[PDB]
């Protein structure tokens, strides 16, 4: 069962500024929303089993274009299209091919797998406007595994992780037009990105289940004592089916 494409968003990178990038991310969050919790959008997940929902992100720079297909429920990158023939490449994991007619890449969407394919660490890659320009150029035409994987890291960080986290979107916006490299702070990798799934669950289970006990979390060296305070970090919230299980279950 191929992932459907619910909608397409398009951004040109050439005139991109901190402000227009921020606008794009904010609009994308709204486009992705099914419902809202304290003003923060919540992703779909009443749909399950055999209804993979996706969206397309079209990125253009000086006549060069790529389209990336992303899961709408977990914001995981699934594939991208080359410009010449329109050939689709698909990342390993998700199920048979989620993109009809695609060629499978030798890696999945996890950063462990992407970093190995890129032969380069997520924290050693630059995420400014120049890097995004290079990423669309490479994705448009490259058949080189390293180039593809590195470029997919840049797109994943600057669109998927930025969409998920306020502080990440801010960081990339504020540093976007810089001529020097923009690195991702380690706390944003380790405290935020790695915990999106867990934090989303804690937040929705706290809202749903009076018997759920929120455990304080530490982020950027600060203690986050409540689900309300944790929610302030998220731009959009994942919706795991367990969050809809009947509350106050035994145990």
């Amino acid at each position: 069962k191929a992932m459907t494409v619910k909608f397409t968003v398009e951004l040109d990178i050439e005139r991109l500024t901190g402000q227009t990038y921020t606008d794009f991310i904010k609009n994308l969050r709204r486009s992705l929303a099914t419902w809202y919790l304290h003003g923060v959008p919540v992703l779909p997940l009443y749909n399950q089993e055999a209804d993979p929902r996706g969206f397309d992100l079209k990125l253009t720079f000086r006549g060069q274009v790529t389209t990336v297909r992303i899961h709408r429920d977990d914001l995981v990158l699934r594939g991208y299209q080359m410009q010449g023939a329109g050939k689709w490449l698909e990342l390993e994991r998700p199920s048979g091919h989620l993109i009809e007619g695609s060629e499978l890449l030798e890696f999945g969407p996890s950063y462990e797998e992407l970093a190995a394919a890129a032969q380069q660490d997520i924290l050693d890659i630059s995420y400014n406007k120049n890097a995004l320009q290079d990423a669309v150029s490479k994705l448009a035409v490259s058949t080189n595994t390293r180039d593809r994987a590195r470029s997919l890291i840049v797109v994943s960080q600057m669109f998927c992780e930025a969409t998920r986290f306020v502080d990440i979107a801010n960081h990339f916006a504020f540093n976007l037009e810089s001529s020097e490299p923009v690195k991702l702070p380690q706390w944003m990798q380790n405290d935020l990105e790695k915990n999106w799934v867990r934090f989303s669950f804690m937040i929705l289970k706290s809202n749903a289940d009076p018997c759920y006990k929120f455990e304080p979390q530490t982020i950027y060296g600060k203690i986050i004592k409540t689900a309300d305070e944790l929610l302030n970090f998220l731009g959009i919230v994942e919706q795991h089916p367990d969050t809809r299980s009947p509350p106050c279950a035994a145990g």
